[PDB]
């Protein structure tokens, strides 16, 4: 659980974005888009 792809919306504070591959959430807090690094 926590995995979200790039162009959609993860929560920093549970649901974040997908680990292993690169993305951050913006703002990410409550939640914000998965941007690839």
């Amino acid at each position: 659980q926590g995995c979200a792809f790039e162009g959609e919306s993860c929560n920093v504070e549970f649901y974040p974005c997908c680990p292993g591959l690169g993305l951050t959430c913006i703002p990410g807090n409550p939640d914000g888009t998965c941007y690839y690094l």
